[PDB]
This record gives C-alpha cells, sequence and structure tokens, in this order.
C-alpha cells in the first residue's frame, strides 16, 4: 500500500517504525511474520534482511531494514506531512546533528538497558521464570544514571533535541510503554521532568495505536 | 466446594492437572489466572502457592500445588473410575516403585529440556523475541539422548512403565503438544517406538480436550 | 538382598543411605568411582542409562533415582524401623500433603542448595574461587524457600505434618553440607528452620553417613 | 575552529579523526587522560554528560558520540575533500540505504569486532572461550557483508561512504590478530578491507 | 619424624610430590588432608601453607610447600638415590638452564589448560553439571599447540629436557593420568612422539603407584 | 656471540632480565621486540620461543626463554660476580628449597594479580580503553591478601627467602615498579615491613636502571 512493514506487533523496533507511520497519517500494511515458524530465517524474509530480525520495510520498489534507518527514511521521504520528526528548520546542520545525539543516546545508552528491564520483568515472569532481581537492581541502577542526564537535559529544554518532538523522543516510546507496566515506572515517576515528558509522549495519538 | 484448578489453560503444567482430571472423567472448574498480568505473583493466588506458579488445586478442602502431586492425588483419590493412572496391580509395590522411576526420569531428563526448547521457539516468537539458536542446538542434542532411551524402553515395553498407560507417560503429554508444533518433532517422529507412543498419548481423547 | 551403587560423599546417593538406615535394614554400597568416570561406562550404564547414582537393587527389583528409590523403601518395609510415611499412611489427603512437600524439595530447594555447595565447598577442592555474586543470588532464592519453609514450621512440628517423613529426610543430605558454610546463618536466623535442622541432622540414621 | 576530545587508540575517537583527515580540515587533538578517570570528572562531563570519548567541537557547536560527529562532518564540510555521503547526496532513497549500513556497522559489526581485537590483543601481549563465540558470529556478519560486496562495491553503493568509515578503526585493531582470517578468507570483504585501510585518511590515525 | 607429604592421594599437585618421592624410593606418610571440609583453609595447615593449597611437605625440620618447589628439593636432597631426576651430569649450568624452560613451560602453558581440560570433562560431571563444548574446543586447540612443540622436541631428543627423564617430564605425569581418561586422550595419541613419550611416563612403576 | 635479550623494555617480564643483568654488571644487547606489530607471533621470533612470549634471551651457542629460567640461568652462570641472587651458601639445599617456595609464590599468587593491576590501571588507557573499577577491587582485595602474607614474613626475615636479596624479591620489582604509579601504591605503604622491603628493592641501582 505504497508502504509494507513485516514484523511483529509486539515488538519494541516494529512499534518504532509503526508511531512514525501514524505520526505522518500514512497508510500501511503491517504484515506480521511468523517467528514460530522461522519465517524471519528463510527466503523470502531474508532477501529483506539477511540478518533475519523484524522490521522489515518497503516503500515502493525501496527495501529497508533496521527501525532506525526506516524511522529517518519515514521523516525525511514524508517531511511535509502530519507531524514534523525532525527539528522545526530541518535543513540546519548544527541543529540535526544535537538531534543525532540524542538518536545515538537513544541506541546506546537507554535501549539495551530498557530492553534487559522488559525482558526480565514482563517477558520472563509470564512463562513462571523467576525475574532475576540482581540483573533487575544492576540494570535500574544504570537506567537512573541515564534518566538523571535526561532530567538536566529536560530541564533546558522541551524536549531531548530542543523545544519540539522528534525522532529523539519517539524511538523511546515503544520501550517505555513496556517499563511503565513494571516497578521501574518509579524511576520515572519520580523525576519530575523525565515524568512530565514521558506523560506527553506516551499520551501521543500515534503511541496510544499501536499500544 | 468440588474440583478446582486455579490456572491457566496454556500452561503445561495446568495441562497435566487437565488432562488427569478428564482421564478420570471428573467434573471441576478451571479458574483462569492471568498470567500476562502478573497474577500468579499477587494474592490471592499466592496464598494457594507461595512460590506462585500454576496450577494451584482445591478438592473440597483439600488444598494442594505441584501438577505432579496433584495428579497423583487424582489417581489414588479416584482410582476406581475412569482410566486407572496407577500400574493395572496398584497394590504391587515394585511395580509402583518401576513407574515412580519413570515419573522422575520425567522431571528430571525430560521437563526441564522440553521446557527450554517451548520456552525458546513458542513462547518467545508471540512476544517479538528471538529464539537462541545455541539453546535449541544445545537442548535438542540433550533431548535426543533422553530419546534414545525411552526407544530403547519402549522396545521392551508397550508404555513406559509397562504393558499400560499410567501417569510416567501422561506428564509427558502437554510438553509434547507443544514441541510437536516446532522442528524439534524430528526428534519423535525419527525415533519408531518414540513415535507411535506419540501417536497414542497425544490421540487419546483427554488429550484433545486439553489442547 | 539390598544393594546401593553409589558413592558415600554423593547427597542423591546419602538420601537412599538415610532411608535405609531408617528402616534398619541391611545393605552392601557399592562404591562407583566418579573421578573415573565409572558413572559413564558400562557396567553403571546398563543399571541408570542416565549415568547418575545411585543405582540400587533389592532381590531381583532394579532401581534409579533416589526418591524412587527411597519412597519403594519407605513402603515395601513400612512396618520395620521409622515410618517415613504419614502416620496414617493409607490417608490419601495426607499422602498428596507429603507429595507436595516432596516435589517443593525437588523443585525449589535442591537445585539451589546444590549450587551453593558447589560454589562453597567443591570449587575449592580443585582451585576454583567462589562467585560472592551467586552465593548472593542463590542465598535470596533459598531465603524465600525457607521463609516459605518457616511459616509452614509455625503451624506442623515436621514439614508434612506431625512427623518426620521422606520430605524432611530428602532434605539432609544437602543440609549437612551447607551447615558447613556461611549459609548456615539462614537456617540460623529462621528459629522454627534452626530447630527442625538441629532435629532431622542430629537423627542416628542422619549422623551414620555423615 | 575544530577540537576532539578524546584518545588517540579510542576506536570512536578515531572515526572522527578519519572522517576529518578525509575532508581535509585542520583540528585539534585534545588528550582526554582515560587512566586519571578524567572523561569521568568534569569539566570533561560538561562536554559529554555519559563520560565517553570522544567529545567535540566545530566553533560554538559541541557535540558527542562519535556517529553523530561523523555524519554532521558530512554534511557540514559536503563538498570539500571526499565525500562521505552518496554521491547524490539529497537522493532520500540512496541515503537510507546508507542509513541502513550505518545501523548495521554499529549493531552487528562494531560490539563483536571491538571485543575480539581487545580479547586477542591483551591474550597477545599481556597473557590475559570468547574468541570462539565472537569469531562464530563475526563470520556470519562478514558472508553478510561478502554477499553485499559481490553486488556493490562498497557497503552503500559505488562509493566510499561513512558506512565504510565506521568500521575502519575496528578492522585497523583486528588486522593485529588472527582473527584477519575471516577478512582474508572472502574475497570481495578482503579487497574491501585493503582499500579502506589503505587510504590517507586512514593510515593517518594508525 | 621423616618425610610427610600434607595432601590428598586424588590432587595433581599431590601426586606430583608422591610420584618423585616413588622415584627416589623413599618412605613417606602421606597425611591426608580433608578438602571437603575446608581443612586447607583453616589452622593448622595454614601454618604449613599461608596460601591453603596442598600439598605442604616436611622432612624432619624442614617444611615446605608448592608442589615444583619441594620435587626439586627431593631432586637435589636425594639425587644419589633411586632415579635421577636431574640432567645426567647435574652440574652443568646450561643443561639445567635447558630443563628449566620446560619446567616452566609445563607451569605456564601446559598445566592451566590440563586442569581446564580435567575439570571440564571429569570433575564437573560428578556434581551434576554438564560440560561447557566451547571451552572444551578452545582448551584443546591450545593444548594441541602445545604438543605440536612438544612433538617437535621429542623429534630432536627422547625427553624433553634431553635423553633422560627428569622433573620436566614428572610434572606433567599427574594431569596426563587424568586426561587419558577423558577424550582429549586423541591429542596425546594423533602425535607419535607425543603418544611414546606419554606411554613411557604414564607406565613407570612410580606413576602406576599414584594413579 | 656475547648476551642478547630479545624484548620489549616495558615488558614486565623482560625487565626481570634486565635487572638480573644489571645486578651482575653484564654487557649485554637488548634486541627490540615490536609487540605493537606482532613480532612476537611471527619467525623469525617464533623459532626463538615457539609460544611467542618475549623475552627470549642467548648467551652465545645457549638459546633460552621464559623470564623465570632465563634469572635463575644467570644466578647459576655468573654466580661468582656481582650481587650474589641466590641463597648466601648456594649449596644449601634447603635454604635453596625455602627460595624456590617464594619463586613460585611470585609467579602464582603475586604475578597474575599485580599484572592485571598493572593492566586495568596502566595499559588500558593505551588503547583508548576505561579502567574497571570492580576488576581493581575484586584485584586489590586478592592483593591484600597476598601482601599480608608478605608483611608476616618480612616480620621473620629481611626479604622473603632469609637475611639477604635473592631472585624471589628480584621477580617482583618489575610489577611493583609499575604498581607505584597508582593507587594500588597504598597496599604497599599500608603494610610497614613491605614498605621498607618495596622501598630498598625499587631504589637498588639496578632496578632504577631499567626505569
Ligand atoms: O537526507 C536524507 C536523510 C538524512 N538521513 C536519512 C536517514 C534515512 C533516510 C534518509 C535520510
Ligand atoms: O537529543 C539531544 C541530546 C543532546 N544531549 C543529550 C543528552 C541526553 C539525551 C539527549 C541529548
Ligand atoms: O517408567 C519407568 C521407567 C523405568 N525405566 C525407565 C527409563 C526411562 C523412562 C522410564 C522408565
Ligand atoms: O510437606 C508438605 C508441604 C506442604 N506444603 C508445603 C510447602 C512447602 C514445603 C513443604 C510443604
Ligand atoms: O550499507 C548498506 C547496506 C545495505 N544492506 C546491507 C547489509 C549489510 C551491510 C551493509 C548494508
Ligand atoms: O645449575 C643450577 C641451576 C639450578 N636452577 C637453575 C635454573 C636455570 C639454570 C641453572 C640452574
Ligand atoms: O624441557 C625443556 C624444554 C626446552 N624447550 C622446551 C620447549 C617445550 C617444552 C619443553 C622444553
Ligand atoms: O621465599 C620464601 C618464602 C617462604 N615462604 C613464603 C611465603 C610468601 C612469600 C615467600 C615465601
Amino acid at each position: 500500500a505504497g508502504i509494507k512493514v513485516f514484523g511483529h506487533p509486539a515488538s519494541i523496533a516494529t512499534r518504532r517504525v509503526l508511531i512514525a507511520l501514524h505520526e505522518k497519517n500514512l497508510d500501511f500494511e503491517l504484515v506480521h511474520v511468523e517467528l514460530k515458524d522461522g519465517e524471519h530465517k528463510k527466503e523470502p524474509f531474508l532477501s529483506r534482511n539477511p540478518f533475519g530480525q523484524v522490521p522489515a520495510f518497503e516503500d515502493g520498489d525501496l527495501k529497508l531494514f533496521e527501525s532506525r534507518a526506516i524511522t529517518q527514511y519515514i521523516a525525511h521521504r514524508y517531511e511535509n506531512q502530519g507531524t514534523n520528526l525532525l527539528q522545526t528548520d530541518s535543513k540546519n546542520i548544527s541543529q540535526y546533528a544535537i538531534m543525532a545525539i540524542g538518536m545515538q543516546v537513544e541506541d546506546h545508552q537507554f535501549d539495551p538497558v530498557a530492553s534487559k528491564l522488559a525482558f526480565e520483568q514482563i517477558f520472563k515472569s509470564i512463562y513462571g521464570l523467576t525475574t532475576d532481581e540482581a540483573v533487575v537492581a544492576e540494570e535500574e541502577a544504570k537506567l537512573a544514571k541515564v534518566l538523571d542526564v535526561y532530567e538536566a537535559r529536560l530541564k533546558e529544554f522541551k524536549y531531548l533535541a530542543g523545544e519540539t518532538f522528534t525522532l529523539t523522543d519517539l524511538h523511546h516510546i515503544p520501550a517505555i510503554q513496556y517499563l511503565l507496566g513494571t516497578p521501574t515506572k518509579k524511576l520515572f515517576t519520580e523525576r519530575p521532568r523525565v515524568n512530565e515528558w514521558v506523560a506527553e509522549i506516551t499520551k501521543r495519538p500515534a503511541s496510544e495505536k499501536v499500544q
């Protein structure tokens, strides 16, 4: 439909992409890739992503993978529709770079820690597996250090990259949606600017659509 | 009043108990425990099982947990109805002990491997998590060694504990139902007596009822 | 007669040895040399194809799995020595209560106790340093299990009711090892658990295998 | 002017250095003394609150994260020196293809490469199942790259871009280890490695 | 009070000492140190070795620890009895140095690898533990490199340090005794001079005495 | 062709050999082996040491490797000049054995811990890495235990092996020289006899020559 997302609706990375599409009011098809049958590890999925992970993506003839490459593509290709996901002046190179810092930070500092915490507290427990409280304590200490940085940043700017909501903020949303269903929620709540930021970005309609 | 199972219909350990109840043609209520909401790790479920695992069980005033304690209770308490889940001569101590060996083998050698395989290949998939191929390969190698023993055992006896279907066999059923939906199925099909045994125990009406 | 094929230091072998001594039975302990891999060779594999001690014989009856063997002992020799079943052994409900305990020992206690023994006792023989993070993690798990036992022992003298049973007996060999480690504090800080440990480990059948 | 706050041996610092040399830019490398924890104290923390090298300045613009800095260089100084973007840099589809490769370097290659390089350099020089596990992972990655380089000269298309550049410093270190065989075993990967590591900007930081 | 060894008859390091004593036809008393009870980490053992490792050793008033310091002591103190464990001309400094290279090699290159392999393949099994096949493959690759050097060396010389059996060879015996009971044996058997050397040093009466 | 050391002047193991040569006032050539370029893992270095570690060594026709085999060779071959590195009565077998204990202790208890602490705190920097404070704390706890033993030993004797400076002491010098440049220095200064011993052995002219 121009646009197809090959993913899984529960996947943090698939949700990143979905949220960006909804922000742009785009029409698309979500094709739910059957992980139980190893569809991700077979042709033709492997021709969309030779690493065999979700999501992959198509916009007409253009074939992409890696969620953050896809969201950037959406933000540029559909720049003049829906929510602007770039900086207000998107051609300003120095402002772009400031947003790029935040995108890197999300990827390196936030996402791995948030992903472990979600797995330990949500995914495991639903089986009968016992959440490893030492992993949870270690990862929460890391996440608290990250969120202390975010708190200081959000004292100076409304959103992470400046005055407006961008890809930097968007990329956090799916992991945060999951963590708000765990006791790790307290880390967000106890930091007042972080708490306001979380409340704002998770109440967006595009965010609620994928939840 | 009457028999109640506190569990989840998809849970392997809950199904173990359900299958034994249906083999005895017993009426009961399945009281749903919502694992996705962590109900198994909250009161009042914790007052039925302080370890927070489904199932728990009630038969009038008798309160139980641990699926295999529950199935044994069923087999003894309702010995003279429905399918005999004990040995043909249930008062024969030496024959009981042989079945007990099989129960122990299921619990120690089969179940922890089968559970890991189901979790890796089925349960992870449902939440958009990627199966750890090294865990799968390691656990299939272990399962193949266990099934080689079963093959040798089933060359001598129709079922694991002797000439008749017993708890020893029943305890395997739910894990095997799940593994038949994965590529681990080949481990059962490539061993001819194991294959016949699987076909027989999974086609029983009580087995099909929980599936 | 009765033979146990095992090793006298083995937790699982000791379970069976304790049960035999509780019944005042005669038997032979046929040593299986684990350090030489004798458990992974014929003829031991023909007694237990999974290559774990103990295996067992009572005349023509051949068994393996320690907890199947102890149950067999408790039933076969029910009217002699210590009763290892509930006082009324034909009471099905009471049997089920003991069975819960036996399942809990096997699933919740034993794997944790076995890690803690390995980290704190057996690593040291071999020149390995105990991983203090494993020990802290496993002690947190054991404490949770022992909290359940404490609550249980506030209501009942032993785990399954008023009398010593297989539920208690199955714990003895792991506990004997853990008492030689700082994990002892977990037992001593819980008063009913502490009493229960003192009682079960001072039994003559327990002291025999130590 | 341009300043890099970092350490000359740091893989992430070298990424930035290479991009600067590719643009023929003048800059100052201000050494951050990792051994003394300078990266975890003020004033470095006011340049990067996460306490990692490198940080960066171009006049009043203050940055951190190596891959944000190299992108900035590639755009701000686009028309000078080597083009580090695609030939047609305003082509959105082609940019996206390069972006995929940049994500792949960061998520699939770098974590494996860096650990392997570090394990074996220190096994080799200082005597300190990680290498086998990581080489198996790297081989899988390089199998994908081999297939990709059968179709295209460089990872993102017909020209050298940031996608390729980001790999250089980790590859420099791995070429000093037995892991080198993984590159030499795969003919297109081998030619690609030989080309990117022989560039004058790459040799400058080595 | 003559010679005493404070140790354990299964301990590799204890056996090193035992073999050297038997080679010299010395009488002694093996005083058992109960490792399972932590006797090696208590007084009075700690007054014999403050590092709490077996063996410790006494020869009249002389108190020693560290197996390789002990074997050298035995080799020198009892030089003119039994097997010569030094070079034929024991005052030849350059020949001594060649033996000393070998002793260092055994300690640094062979022993740590051989020990890991023994632990993974023999001792883990005693507890319920599964052998880590990745550690075994990594360590065998290391051991194969070491044994390639030994093969080259044994092409030129009958034993590792020259024409005669010395401490260099003796120090390897106990670890080799254990490894011959594992699949690592193939490393020795596939290298013909190494294989002959193993056969010769393990079949010595002093070696068989401790086995 | 005289004495040659094949090594690197910064290397702890090379320095051990250099210090011994300087204690004996020997002339020699240090032939540079470029570790940064992997010269130690190529021919012709491998034909001096097939394990690929510095240093290797030559004294005329005699070819050696392993720093502690070399220092022993120097101590014996040149026993008759410069500093005596053996015990005062070098033919006393018991006294030799006591020194041998200390050499084994330096190699097994001290060196691996001291080498790790130097790597974490000094040499990580060279590759742009950050020091892991948890490794430093763990290794300092180990080193403190070792130095407590040394403190007790040095209450009884002036040096580790008795009244006089020997190989036992010398082997520690290069690791100590590096650790004195780090916060780990406090472990040595906290322990009064250890502190004196460090001050004495590091102020020796042969020690100062290799810095
Ligand atoms: O200028 C287009 C652009 C910049 N960054 C990205 C990333 C992904 C697709 C396109 C683009
Ligand atoms: O998004 C831009 C940014 C700049 N400094 C920080 C720090 C932490 C998160 C984001 C950012
Ligand atoms: O069920 C009894 C039994 C006896 N020996 C074995 C062996 C393997 C599985 C089951 C059994
Ligand atoms: O042995 C009986 C028993 C019943 N419920 C529990 C719970 C915990 C340990 C033991 C038991
Ligand atoms: O650089 C772009 C690119 C697209 N697909 C792949 C796959 C593997 C490495 C890089 C790339
Ligand atoms: O020649 C005596 C001696 C004792 N230990 C060593 C070590 C190295 C060379 C020679 C010697
Ligand atoms: O035992 C002496 C020796 C000399 N060079 C080597 C090398 C490898 C093993 C032993 C030896
Ligand atoms: O050098 C001899 C020695 C004897 N016992 C010890 C203990 C600790 C270090 C060295 C020594």
